[PDB]
């Protein structure tokens, strides 16, 4: 009641502990106001204007409510006041590392710009979180409220990215193992992160959200399973869960995998690439970095947001003329044309993403072709497709898609790109159809 | 353009919105797509995290609602002579009404420009007229208008009049279809599709409920003769719906638009724009260079003027921008101007746009009752100016008619000493410029 | 988690303590399934089919959530596990005493049938609650879970009806005074009872419900005010409260005061009256009671529900022919015709309700009348119209309508009833208009 | 009946519903108003307290949706020759489709009547036809039909066919408007306004969300030629909406309609009706006396047969009703039949309506592997029978076509000894009548 309250459209009023407020009001956190949640989705769904910032607030809030709910119903667990804060901090900072247009950056751009590099936004989040506390002297404030930084910061990072190095976690002992299933749950993909963006994306997409997370948390319990401590749902809650997965399927099919949405995101990527050489971002020690290299220094990365889209678009510099023209095509709605899609029966690896258009253009279609295509005329889009145990009332504590687009939009040539593609699919024997 | 073959855009408020190809042609332009880059509530976003929405989706909504209103009237009252041409012209009017808005919306024409160019009289509504002209000229929309049966010389004027008013005063349409001018912007009773959309839209993002059901209201809407003039009438039963709209508007103004911290942030951003104006160049027509404040004079530069300017100052390295850049960071670090108080000129004269620049000086020159260990210059004061009839029909007689200013003060110095000093400069200034004694 | 869960459309899942379940599964509680919430409103609003039963569950649930929320945030209050149950029981049973078509019964019918009698449904609730525990042996079960019946039952009754006899309450001491503001709050009309039926009636009427009760309870605090302990709202919650009152105004104006709705309810009352003599309900000791007398014996009253409407309607008995014809008029939608409405500047007392039609018909309108009316041709409907202190963040713990309808529906005579009415209003100088 | 002068009824699902005077005349009858007194989900109410809604409001909804569908088609596809007369006939069909339902809805025709009169083949759909005939005859609706341009002999048949099917098989309308028969009741693909309404309605009261947007689906609905037959087609883009409807139906069947306790209660009430049938008299035509089970033979008695019969047994003093009355109290006291188990005849033959009476006897006659200290008669067993293609069009080619049984067992004796005894009678009976081994 001495805390901060932020009014939220999804969760209503979210009360924020002073320590969380201190972290949020920094350049490194406020940065997330400037990155669209659904990336290019906005250019298909006008309601999807929401950014990573409000999402981060949501996951942190939900993070806090889960730990708190469990601890009261099971004092056995030895959940400390310190633990609750640490889970909340993990929730708030889990997406700190996302780049321009979110999943476009680490999912396509960086692979294309630096196939060499193994990079995900989660490690960005770890790196950016470390940068945040040092730049703003959060560690004293952490100590002030009863947290021990050496132990807890490790815990915080582990909740986001997983084990940093029989029991892999250095930040917390096995007896509070259930904490690591809260913010990021790899072991079935059930956690508060996704609960939030479901409700959140649905709200902004005008899609009904099916899963009642308030209820699920209320009935949530910690049970022993295979002599490991983990979070378990009431038997009656299965219907709720059937339903969460159905909301998920709807979001992935209608929104995240949208044909035009993904095209636009690849156009933006193509634009970033022809601008990469000429754009300068100032990092630590006044050093100069490019878009693709900005991930190497967290000072520079902080200033890398959706802003780069407009900065390229508004630029007069003729070095950027090539990049600028693509973005202008988006405005005029002259977009890459959709050729087709296929799935492999093994999956394409991201270090292979760069190599793919050459392969597509270099195939030899059986049928004679009226016009021939270079590799520069193809865009190939790699779209990656993504148990639970229960407890009973009467007895508690017992249990890839690949698209190809063509840059040329005349009818005759569009039919050329067609045949290169059908051949390419067949000859790396990915599936043969469709019509 | 045969029905059912249109483009459909899915919207969280209105559901699926159908777009005539001509509307689509206007939408798919740099001048239109620009609104994707301007936040609806401006600095409001920094208080309400759900209020991330931009002018773009709002404008689409008003265009859609515009269409639903005239179409509904035309179908149930054929005497009115509502043409498909009229329908399109009303939709285009709805769609482009906010084209002229600048960075952070109302912050721009409502505060910045008055502060930057006090002699100039400028509103975003006339911006919208200018930008619409630039849009149709740059992209050759006029042939397409003719293509679908519109007469550009006559209709473009109609479109502009529906937005900003008369340039019988209206040249764009005859008096016999006068009721059309009550759809997009209704000056008399303030009930129109513009208000309807942003009421519902802002509510959605603010997590505020909307009690006005516009779908219903349009269904029962009628045009009747009033004082020998044609006007839009609501069924008597719809009064309850109207009670709800005004309560929604009252809540939004009091809870959201007049929010203290929201407005503080809006003034800080304005303060930042001012000390940056000299050093920032935007390229206009003929390659000419303009500044933020002069960009409204040339639509070519203005097209490239959006919320982007906030981040540009922010990300800037130039030490000329050191004064501005540091202020924006205070926003990031959440070290903001502190709220001293509020007062109203009740029964008195209202501050004029030509006097905004002059206001902080007057405040700083006051004579505080007890003298303070701290004395404050004019540069440390901020003064914020916040600015605050239906005819019916009954069923049995379907065509017969029936029937503030706030000023706040913030201080740039929030050290304990200056703050209570800042208190009495304000209280004294209020006493001596005839405002209510603050509380 | 060993409790019962009932799924509710307004509140979601409501968990019920075993003791509450024991009380609910009795003829005396289950009775409320058979009484419509809005009475004659259903015949205007097809969505308002809901009954007192589900409403009672709601108020009990909300009752429990308020006490529980306060006790955790202020352990100072000395709220016992026993107290929480007692507030919940009060919530669940507060409407036990309502009769057929709810407010029609005690608000019009009983006054007309027995003007002599001073009767409200709240005392019914007290009487019916007492009858419930004795008939079903609840007192042992009460003792079983740690309740002391002599002390607590008094507390329970006091929360519903007020003081039974400086400090008026015998059931609880002044230091837990705040408990009496939860289920029924006379001292500003702010309590959980109304919170529920707002949300509930709104849901079924298709009216938006403005008040967020979940939030209000979350921020609710107990403060000292005028050296009496009472419940206080956060300063920020004023906007929420402005809003509760606006929802209230909407419900009263659009629904509860509906012109046709009230007419129908008076028609039903008129029907009950001409049936009252001939209908037999079996009470204690096999004794026979009538509709108006059924309130005297709780055994008989238990079997008095909306059922009486259909029993009259379906009857063959010619003694009931007079009553039956009125009900049949409702089906054919031949209803009392609306003459007009007025308010007094002093209010009509319910012991005077019976006397009113005689007065209306006996006036002498200045203008000459073409047809004259008996008292039997008039229906006069009496519709009764219905501070808060706060606390701050930084410093906790510091602060009648009267309608006249006419039974005859020809144009000439309808205009007669008109003039009797205008005269009657003027000559007991209630307001003169309207047009 | 000029538009905008109709009667409007406010509905929680559809908002305001407009009613043509002819529809109103039908609605304001004892035969129609009767549905106010029959619970939609029957015994479901005793598990879901929010499910208090009755057949009345549901029927109004289907009538409204019926109107929205044909009207939408008629406006966007004038070739189809949809008349205002057709519109009314479809609305009346929608409105009266559930007239024939009895006490607790599906409990009556789905369980009771099979148990009470096993030789008789009866569904509420044919009830609806009978009751509609009784309605129009008793209240002289036929002149009013003629009054608004309807031809009673031709149209009343059409109305009946839209409900129960053929009495080209349809005499009520020619093959050229065949698509009309897919609106109220669609037998082939089960997508119609009936399902749409009660999906949305039940969801509202159960606190279950509805993912099918019917407002949208109707907007984009089209009639196309399919196999040289006229049928209703959805736009290809609407597939996602359809994914949502079926998931809603799947949830409702699994979560609500097939609820264990709900169904148990439905069988107890049925059990109560049976032992009361002999002693209860309902007055039919010519003053003749009928019982509950025979009331379906005469519409005069049936009009007075509603959920009221539940309370009548309950409130009854007659000791003849002692057997029934005590059962209902077990419901009040919540002492219910206990659930033994469930099994399915997967890949096997389905229980026939003529065999329901015979089923408990077969169960009781089984030979349990170990003999029990408790032995059970047939009167102590209850067996419950629970019973569980779209063409599209694409925008660029607007008129070209594209493309279980459960049986449960409950026991009336729930003493610990009888219950585990009851267990193996069931498991053995299942083994020896070829059902799945229970789990
Ligand atoms: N044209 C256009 N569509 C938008 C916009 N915002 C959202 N959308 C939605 C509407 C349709 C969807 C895809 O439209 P596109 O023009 O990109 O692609 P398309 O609809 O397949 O093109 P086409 O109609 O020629 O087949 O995106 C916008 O600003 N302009
Ligand atoms: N268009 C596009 N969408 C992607 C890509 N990769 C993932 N997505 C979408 C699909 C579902 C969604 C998954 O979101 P997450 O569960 O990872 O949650 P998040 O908030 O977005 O990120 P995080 O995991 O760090 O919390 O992201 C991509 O490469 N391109
Ligand atoms: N501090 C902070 N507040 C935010 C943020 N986003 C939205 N808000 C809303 C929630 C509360 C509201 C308070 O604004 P302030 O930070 O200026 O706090 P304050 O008004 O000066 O003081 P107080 O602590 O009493 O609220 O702003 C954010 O990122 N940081
Ligand atoms: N705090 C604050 N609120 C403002 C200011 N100017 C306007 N508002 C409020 C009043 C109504 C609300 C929305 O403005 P409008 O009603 O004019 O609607 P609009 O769509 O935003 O602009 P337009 O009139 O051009 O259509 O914003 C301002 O300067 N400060
Ligand atoms: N006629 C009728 N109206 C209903 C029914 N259910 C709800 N309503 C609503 C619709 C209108 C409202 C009042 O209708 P009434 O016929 O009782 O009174 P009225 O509408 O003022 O009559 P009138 O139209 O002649 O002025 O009640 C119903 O079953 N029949
Ligand atoms: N038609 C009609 N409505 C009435 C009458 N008296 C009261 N009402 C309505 C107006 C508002 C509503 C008030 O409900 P309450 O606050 O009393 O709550 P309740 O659940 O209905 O009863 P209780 O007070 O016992 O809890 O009842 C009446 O005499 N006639
Ligand atoms: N006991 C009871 N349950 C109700 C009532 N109203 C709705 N329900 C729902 C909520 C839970 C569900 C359980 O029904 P039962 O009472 O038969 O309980 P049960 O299924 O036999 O056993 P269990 O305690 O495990 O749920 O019924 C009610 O008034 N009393
Ligand atoms: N548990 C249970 N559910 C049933 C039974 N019969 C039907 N149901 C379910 C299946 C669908 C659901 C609603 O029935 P319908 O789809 O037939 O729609 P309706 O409006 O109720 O009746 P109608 O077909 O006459 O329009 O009720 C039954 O006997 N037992
Ligand atoms: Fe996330
Ligand atoms: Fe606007
Ligand atoms: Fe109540
Ligand atoms: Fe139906
Ligand atoms: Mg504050
Ligand atoms: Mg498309
Ligand atoms: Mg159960
Ligand atoms: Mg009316």
């Amino acid at each position: 009641d001495t805390m901060k309250v932020i009014n939220d459209p999804i969760h209503g009023h979210i009360e924020l502990h002073p320590l969380l407020v201190r972290i949020i009001d920094t350049p490194q956190f406020q940065r997330l106001r400037y990155i669209k949640q659904l990336g290019g989705g906005y250019y298909v769904f006008p309601g999807a204007s929401h950014n990573r910032f409000e999402h981060s607030l949501g996951v942190g809030y939900l993070a806090g409510c889960l730990v708190h709910a469990l601890g009261e119903k099971q004092p056995e667990l030895q959940i400390s006041e310190r633990d609750v804060l640490c889970v909340q901090i993990a929730g708030l900072c889990h997406d700190l590392g996302h780049g321009p247009f979110s999943h476009m950056f680490d999912g396509r751009f960086i692979p294309l710009a630096r196939p060499e590099v193994k990079w995900t936004h989660e490690q960005g989040s770890v790196m950016m979180f470390e940068h945040l506390i040092n730049s703003n002297g959060i560690k004293p404030v952490m100590e002030q409220y009863g947290l021990i930084p050496e132990e807890d910061i490790c815990f915080i990072k582990e909740q986001i990215v997983g084990p940093l190095e029989l029991w892999p976690y250095k930040g917390r002992p096995e007896n509070k193992s259930f904490l690591y299933e809260i913010v990021s749950n790899k072991r079935n993909g059930i956690d508060v992160d996704k609960w939030d963006y479901f409700a959140r994306d649905c709200h902004h997409l005008g899609i009904q959200n099916n899963f009642d997370y308030k209820r699920f948390i209320k009935f949530a319990r910690v049970c022993e399973v295979d002599n490991e401590l983990r979070i378990c749902a009431r038997d009656k809650e299965v219907g709720n869960l059937y339903d969460m997965f159905h909301t998920r399927n709807s979001l992935h099919r209608r929104a995240y995998q949208h044909k035009v949405g993904n095209i636009i995101d690849t156009m933006i990527t193509d634009a970033f690439l022809k601008a990469d050489d000429y754009i300068e971002i100032t990092g630590a020690g006044g050093k100069k970095y490019r878009i693709s290299t900005a991930i190497d220094d967290m000072e520079a990365y902080t200033k890398l947001t959706d802003n780069i889209f407009l900065e390229i678009l508004y630029s007069t510099d003729p070095k950027l003329k090539d990049a600028r023209e693509i973005l202008k095509q988006i405005e005029y709605r002259n977009l890459f044309k959709y050729v087709g899609e296929t799935q492999p029966t093994i999956k394409i690896k991201r270090e292979d993403y760069e190599s793919l258009p050459k392969e597509v253009a270099s195939a030899k279609p059986k049928v004679l072709l009226d016009v021939k295509l270079k590799a520069e005329d193809f865009i190939v889009d790699v779209i990656n497709m993504d148990h639970v145990s229960f407890y009973c009332k009467t007895a508690p504590n017992r249990a890839q898609l690949i698209r190809v687009y063509c840059k040329k939009v005349d009818r005759k040539s569009l039919y050329a790109a067609r045949q290169y593609f059908v051949q390419w699919c067949a000859d790396r024997n990915f599936t043969k159809p469709q019509d």
